[PDB]
């Protein structure tokens, strides 16, 4: 019911220094549940050291007008794009409002990085097994379109970029402070 894709394959080297700094903007996105139709913003700052991720993430519920932060920590797979984390909740200055349910995690897999834009997929789990996932677009800026680079990542897993939300069209809200701060 909520198993996560299969054929997801982790970018052979990813530059770690680029894809893991400053701050991306989920453009496109695609949520495996088509009855999760609720319109969201996200928008993430991954940071990599020693091994280990530690990333702000931003969600903003478009239906709701509700923003909730979390960080996320977890080790860095050896393929060196791919990692799982376990989550808190923190708010807007980043103190920890809710601790980390270890019984959560999410797993994700950049499968492709070009210029200013990425490719991600994400797998939720509860205690170890599938509850859900969603593929995201990433960039840099976040009314542009992906690079065909990225396109043609989607094509191979034969996923088209027409069944994604386009989020540049939603009213979003960003907390765009909490994630250039990120880890200063
Ligand atoms: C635009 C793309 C995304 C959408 C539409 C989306 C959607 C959602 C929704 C609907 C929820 C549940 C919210 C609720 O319980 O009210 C959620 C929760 C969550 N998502 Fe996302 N998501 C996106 C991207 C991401 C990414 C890229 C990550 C990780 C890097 C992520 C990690 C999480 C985490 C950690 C939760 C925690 C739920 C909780 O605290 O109960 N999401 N997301």
């Amino acid at each position: 019911p909520g198993e996560c894709s299969v054929n997801v394959i982790p970018k052979k080297n990813l530059d770690k220094a680029k894809f893991f700094s400053g701050t991306w903007y989920v453009t496109h996105y695609l949520d495996m549940d088509p009855q999760a139709t609720e319109k969201f913003c996200f928008s993430f700052a991954p940071r990599e050291s020693g091994g280990t991720v530690k990333e702000a993430l931003y969600h903003f519920n478009v239906d709701s007008k509700v923003s909730f932060y979390n960080t996320g920590t977890g080790p860095l797979e050896s393929n060196g794009a791919k990692y799982t984390a376990k989550f808190n909740t923190v708010d807007k200055k980043g103190k920890e409002i809710k601790p980390a349910d270890e019984k959560y995690s999410y797993t994700v897999t950049v499968i492709e990085a070009a210029k200013q834009s990425a490719l991600i997929h994400i797998c939720l789990q509860e205690d170890g097994k599938d509850i859900g996932d969603l593929y995201s677009v990433l960039n840099r800026n976040k009314n542009a379109l992906p690079n065909k680079k990225i396109k043609k990542a989607l094509n191979k897993v034969s996923l088209v970029l027409t069944k994604f939300v386009v989020t540049k069209d939603l009213d979003c809200k960003y907390d765009d402070k909490f994630l250039s701060s990120w880890q200063k």
